[PDB]
């Protein structure tokens, strides 16, 4: 795999979104990974519907939380996911309003990265595109990130509580990193992004629950 890659530069990544008060990070993570695959497959990028996911993925708990893999499976079995335009984000769990004729993407399943394996995560990012990941995002030091490569030893890689999207990886002043898209809006972190430590013993659990959709 290459030393560095940044899918934002290849047009695979939509603007940073803001999930608001709803615990729908899983839906944003999911749609980000689906948006990458859409671009790679069709050459066109479009915002996909996180609300579609929050409302219709019955095996998840809406604004209470969810798994990305459940969302991919939903899209696969549903034969589609709506665009954000067709099914806008409202930030509370409502009745399912999916319309097949507003579908903007499909999914033929999903693959999971071997647990803890940052080298396999690197290879997935390099070869696939953006990958959904879960992390411990509970620390004040994460919440108030502004610059640099984030590393805090008190992060608990076994305490996953947030889902985000790995859109690349690189190195900054010998500190290898992952390029992470959050869903806390553009006024969070560095215009909505955080550089997280790569190859520092799976810092924050970055490679513990990674997956991507197949299209
Ligand atoms: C995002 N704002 C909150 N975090 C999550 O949703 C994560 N999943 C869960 O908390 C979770 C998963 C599955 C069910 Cl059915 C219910 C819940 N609450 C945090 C763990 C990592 C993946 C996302
Ligand atoms: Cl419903
Ligand atoms: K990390």
């Amino acid at each position: 795999a290459p030393d560095s890659v940044d899918y934002r530069k290849k047009g695979y990544v939509t603007p940073v979104k803001n999930q608001g008060q709803c615990g729908s990070c899983w839906a944003f993570s999911s749609v980000g990974a689906l948006e990458g695959q859409l671009k790679k497959k069709t050459g066109k990028l479009l915002n996909l519907s996180p609300q579609n996911l929050v409302d219709c993925v019955s095996e998840n708990d809406g604004c209470g939380g969810g798994y990305m893999t459940n969302a991919f499976q939903y899209v696969q079995k549903n034969r589609g996911i709506d665009s954000e335009d067709a099914y806008p984000y409202v930030g509370q769990e409502e009745s399912c309003m999916y319309n097949p004729t507003g579908k903007a993407a499909k999914c033929r399943g999903y693959r999971e990265i071997p647990e803890g394996n940052e080298k396999a995560l690197k290879r997935a990012v390099a070869r696939v595109g953006p990958v959904s990941v879960a992390i411990d995002a509970s620390l004040t030091s994460f919440q108030f990130y502004s610059k640099g490569v984030y590393y805090d030893e008190s992060c608990n890689s076994d305490n996953l509580n947030h889902a985000v999207l790995a859109v690349g990886y690189g190195i900054q002043k010998g500190n290898k990193h992952w390029i992470i898209k959050n869903s806390w809006g553009e006024n969070w972190g560095n215009k909505g992004y955080i550089l997280m430590a790569r190859n520092k013993n799976n810092a924050c659990g970055i490679a513990n629950l990674a997956s991507f959709p197949k299209m």
